[PDB]
This record gives C-alpha cells, structure tokens and sequence, in this order.
C-alpha cells in the first residue's frame, strides 16, 4: 500500500479542530460541527511528489476511558497542536498537550507542528511573537491558519507529514 501518514488534531474545545480537518479532507468551511464528536478521516494527497494516505483523528477531549486516549497517542505519529489566536487559555493549554504526548509516548523526539487558527479575526489575544517563542522553546514550526479561508491548511497538515518524514529516517 501506499504510505500513510497517522495525524492527530489535539486542543482546546473551540479552536477549530473539526474545520481544519474539514477543510483537508473536503475543501469547505463548516460554521458548526458538534463540538463533542470525534472521529477518523481519510484523503489521498500527494506531498512533495509522494502519493500517501493522511489519516486524520480530529479529537474532541475526553473519551470514556483514558486508555482510549492514550491509545491514539501512542498510536498517532504526528500532532497539530491547535489554540486560537484570540483564546489565549488554549493557548496555556498548549503545554499540557504537549507534556501529555511526549508523557503517554515515553519520547522527546515527537513530530508536532504549532497551529494558531482563526487568523481571518483581527480579533487577537495572542501575537505571532509569543507563539513562535513557545514553538522556538520546543523546536518544532508554527503556522498560522484560517479554517475559514483556507490560508495555512495544507501547510499545516503538510509541514507535519514532513516533519514525521525526518524522524522516520534517523
Ligand atoms: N473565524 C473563524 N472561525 C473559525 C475558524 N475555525 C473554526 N471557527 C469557528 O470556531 C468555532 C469552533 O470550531 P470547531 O471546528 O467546532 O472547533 P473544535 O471544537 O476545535 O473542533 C465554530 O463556530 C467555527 O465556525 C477560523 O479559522 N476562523
Ligand atoms: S484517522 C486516525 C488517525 C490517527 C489515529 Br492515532 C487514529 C485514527
Ligand atoms: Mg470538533
């Protein structure tokens, strides 16, 4: 089979995880989607020459049992890591996600991207500044993203994919 890429979407309630992956997988914005529905997606995309398959998790917090999140980390090979520019809790919350993978995976080497959405909204709280100075402090990029207009999406998921592709290959 062609390759597949495992990615999972993590953040807070609200930041538009499901309009990313929606926007992905079906090229439209989606003004609401169940904040409380998680699901897996698929597309065949091509990056970088490379015909692949994105599996795409879009999360929604807790599951039932723990173990169901612990599986899909342990599982998952690369995480957006999303907050809202104008949310800056889910901006906080970017640590704890960040601390929960690398936790649940036992590894300091995990393929992440920094996703700030909604950048269409003047509407700000967090400035590029400080998100790249959290990205900068993990070593990992920061894209900012409109799930609205599309700007940013693919790069995004694609700036994943690539960074799963370097460490696949140590
Ligand atoms: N303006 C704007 N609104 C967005 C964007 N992405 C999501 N939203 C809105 O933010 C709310 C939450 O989005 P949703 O995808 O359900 O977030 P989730 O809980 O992280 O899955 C909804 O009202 C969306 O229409 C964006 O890029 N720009
Ligand atoms: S679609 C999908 C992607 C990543 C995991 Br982990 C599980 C399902
Ligand atoms: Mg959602």
């Amino acid at each position: 089979g062609m390759t597949e890429y495992k990615l999972v979407v993590v953040g807070a309630v609200g930041v538009g995880k499901s309009a990313l992956t929606i926007q992905l997988i079906q090229n439209h914005f989606v003004d609401e989607y169940d904040p409380t529905i998680e699901d897996c997606y698929r597309k065949q995309v091509v990056i970088d020459g490379e015909t692949c398959l994105l599996d795409i998790l879009d999360t929604a917090g807790q599951e039932e049992y723990s173990a169901m999140r612990d599986q899909y980390m342990r599982t998952g090979e690369g995480f957006l890591c999303v907050f809202a520019i104008n949310n800056t809790k889910s901006f906080e919350d970017i640590h704890h996600y960040r601390e929960q993978i690398k936790r649940v995976k036992d590894s300091e080497d995990v393929p992440m991207v920094l996703v700030g959405n909604k950048s269409d909204l003047p509407s700000r709280t967090v400035d590029t500044k400080q998100a790249q100075d959290l990205a900068r402090s993990y070593g990992i990029p920061f894209i900012e993203t409109s799930a609205k207009t599309r700007q940013g999406v693919d790069d995004a998921f694609y700036t994943l994919v690539r960074e799963i592709r370097k460490h696949k290959e140590k």
